[PDB]
């Protein structure tokens, strides 16, 4: 999993039908530090994360994991709003 | 998920007989900015894009899970015509 | 798989009701010389690593493997403490250093 | 998918049994601009490339969809020869040239 | 797949139980001339590779395929010790 800041959202009418009714979060990729970095994920979000809250992600078949998306072509999602990150026994992040 | 823009297409006609019917769209990678990268992808699409459409697509096993492709050797997908991408409720990109 | 090293944790409580209980341990990516890189992951521990232990961790669908994650959204995974790496018959690293 | 270049075959004996009959492609990256990168990847061929033909390949999972590779331990497998590219409506390669 | 030398092996203890019986070889990630590339993998060895031979290994869900691994967290495999790499039709690695 990788830590994602929420950003902004996608919007698509003309889409695949399985895809109708998932919500798209753009976010973008922070590093070690709690620092921007210029990737970003376009990201499937069952959770409800609002803008500049940091999210926890998965890529891959992971993200068909969560009911109803066993079928549906995404490879990138939500698992979580971070409350708190810690390096080295130290708060990194707290919400 | 990462946004490409059409850019343009690939035709094959030796190939693996499983990908016949597939049409292959030459996708160039957008950034977080909007800005075209020297990166690209070839992806199957089942949507219907055509060149300078932005489009989100996906990569890995989720390219199977569009109907027709469950058993097809492809590893990136069309999902979706972006109509829109807001970032902090502002407008990157609007079709 | 590669090696990490364990510099933190990540804890959540609003999130997919499927991964109640797992613990998500964040971790620095060691290169083949064992020197850290600027690069990171979130993995999920049910092996008990604690902080700057070196790790196995696996990515994608191997994730889901350990007993209980089958149909977790999970893609990164601890799978073990490492106790030596060694290089051309020598050793690179030792825990018990 | 990416696009590669066929620059040679990979020959190995001593293998996983399930792996017997597979031919291995050395592939090297190809940019976006029809130009060959630093990178390569060696592919499954049931197409049947040739030297400095352009393919399209697959990697993961995808690789095992071909009749006779469902349980096969491969992740990158040669999908096309590739005839034409296009971009902007305009030719970038053509294999007749 | 990619060519790696082996380098070395990784002993761990603290594990998963499904992972005991597995034999960890490092990787060096090098090219079809042996020069080192800037990354490596750890891969399970169920074909019997020794230090500084040439391999064959896969990535992903293909390293569960092998026989005993199906349910492994496994996501790199030695698949093959490799004899020969030949370019443009002459001879660059023997054994």
């Amino acid at each position: 999993m990788q830590i994602g800041r929420v950003r902004g959202t996608v919007v698509s009418s003309q889409k695949e039908p399985s895809m109708v009714g998932v919500k798209f979060l753009l976010l973008q990729l922070i590093d070690e530090a709690g620092q921007p970095l210029p990737q970003y994920e376009v990201a499937a979000d069952g959770v409800g994360a609002g803008l500049d809250e940091w999210v926890l992600f998965s890529r891959g078949s992971a993200a068909r994991q969560v009911a109803g998306s066993e079928k549906r072509p995404v490879d990138a999602v939500v698992i979580g709003i971070i409350d708190t990150v810690s390096v080295d026994n130290r708060p990194l992040y707290s919400k």
